């Protein structure tokens, strides 16, 4: 499948991924990373490319952060610059990564699985009242 | 301020408070609670009025959950039904709170905080390419 990273300022990542897996059953193909204080982001590439060297990534990457603009979003945008197959989506949340993770396995193609997971995201942010 | 507290599915919750304050500094009036395989809503509606009991809850709360129709999010929901000032938004995500907790120092009004939240969850949802 199509591999995923998420990375996040501190240590949410792991638990984005442990609340999915709650929720669907344990994922593979799916890597994650921290960011800890006095880290940059060419620390952080290391660290991604570390964790892609793990990865089936034949049918392409998708990088999940926390963030536009911070270091886990900068160092991933380093990454997938001239590579095909490779995105960055800013704004991680349970919505998209279980609806991406869920459609991941009917084996979609890549741009097919970028757009739904931007659209889940955004229209999983929703108020009751 | 208003208080916020922020609930999903395992452990992540706590994680997502934690990277906000490495972006923001220590927050104030912010509980949060977790969800383990065998608790259900009654279980967890006890779990939120224990973290309100230690919040300043007089300009209201806002219940920032995971996903939609999850237990968090329906136990949060029979709390606020016929409450004044009390919301229940899912889809929580590091935009959202940074925003949100940014905004709730400025004495912003309930329904002012409750629209920001939307609009800033599901902007922060972007992809690079």
């Amino acid at each position: 499948t199509i591999a995923i990273v998420i990375g996040t300022h501190g240590w949410a990542a792991e638990q984005l991924l442990k609340t999915a897996e709650m929720l669907l059953g344990e994922q593979e193909n799916v890597g994650w990373i921290d960011f800890v204080p006095g880290e940059n982001a060419e620390t952080l590439i290391e660290k991604y490319n570390a964790q892609l060297a793990k990865l089936d990534t034949t049918k392409g990457v998708l990088f999940l952060v926390d963030t536009w603009g911070g270091s886990p979003f900068n160092a991933a945008s380093r990454i997938v610059v001239d590579k095909e197959h490779y995105e960055v989506i800013a704004g991680v949340n349970i919505p998209m990564l279980v609806e991406t993770l869920m459609a991941r396995d009917d084996d979609p193609s890549f741009d097919e699985l970028v757009a739904l997971a931007v659209e889940t995201g955004r229209e999983g942010v929703k108020a009751l009242k």
